[PDB]
């Protein structure tokens, strides 16, 4: 019962857990740019344990406030993991609220999130989501953008009777200083979104934004995505609480 996705499958991509060592949780990730073991699917939940209990060795597990909603950010690089796990690179993810809904980014050992494999993805369990036909919410949204320290942060409308979802994410610690969407919409009464996106940030505006996400849970209390860009610096991903 898990939906979700990356940006390049070739590097990430997102299940149902299945990883014997760290065992735990349902959403997960599993990192395809990494050989069997190092390859299987590690729930998110179980990553946030290691992420909280490796604190002294570069780990960090820290909850960030936007507005009346709490997004539990998990930053997991690799200096922090024993050397065997080399191939399994950089972690930067959020939880929204105690939801089953998570969002974040990696890149490989090495690189930053400049570089190609700055990978953006979100997961979540849809086993009892429910949109809403009529009507309109806000979520409060968190975003991920090369960073597990400074986030994005913005509000997003849903207009569940037109099928749509507006709005900006914007902050002031990340490559992307802003990020809109721009013609995201939904079949009314079904969760997955798709549109387009146009960022700016230190490499000025770019059109080339692509998103995809969905709604999650009773009432499509939460929702979670992916921007994506021409420039990978821009690649972010998103997740919101219905206010
Ligand atoms: C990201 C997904 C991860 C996968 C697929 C993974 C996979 C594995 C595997 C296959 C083992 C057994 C073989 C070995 O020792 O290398 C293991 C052990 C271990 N892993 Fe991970 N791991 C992941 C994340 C982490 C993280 C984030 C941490 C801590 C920051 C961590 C810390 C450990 C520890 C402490 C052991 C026990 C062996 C030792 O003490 O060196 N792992 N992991």
């Amino acid at each position: 019962g898990i939906d979700g996705i990356s940006s390049n499958e070739s590097n990430i991509k997102i299940g149902a857990a299945a990883n014997a060592s760290h065992p735990g949780g349902v959403a997960a990730v599993s990192v395809q740019a990494a050989g069997a073991p190092y390859n299987a699917f590690t729930g998110f939940s179980s990553l946030k344990g290691l992420a909280q209990a490796f604190a002294a060795q570069g780990t960090s597990n820290t909850n960030v406030t936007v507005g009346s909603k709490t997004f539990n950010i998990s930053h997991i690089p690799v200096s922090a993991m024993p050397p065997s796990h080399s191939a399994l690179g950089n972690f930067n993810f959020g939880q929204v609220g105690t939801q089953e809904v998570y969002f974040g980014e990696w890149w490989k050992a090495g690189d930053t999130p400049a570089s190609a494999s700055h990978t953006v993805y979100y997961a979540g369990d849809n086993t009892n989501t429910t949109v809403p036909t009529a009507g309109t919410a806000t979520y409060t949204v968190a975003g991920i953008n090369g960073s597990g320290s400074n986030l994005l942060s913005g509000t997003f409308t849903a207009n569940y009777g037109a099928g749509t979802l507006e709005g900006t994410l914007t902050g002031t610690g990340t490559a992307v200083s802003s990020l809109s969407l721009d013609g995201v919409a939904f079949n009314p009464g079904t969760a997955a979104f798709a549109g387009l996106a146009t960022a700016n940030g230190t490499a000025g505006i770019d059109n080339s934004g692509v998103v995809q996400g969905q709604f999650f849970g009773a009432n499509a209390s939460a929702l979670a995505g992916i921007a994506q860009f021409d420039n990978v610096s821009y690649n972010t991903a998103f997740g919101g609480a219905k206010n």
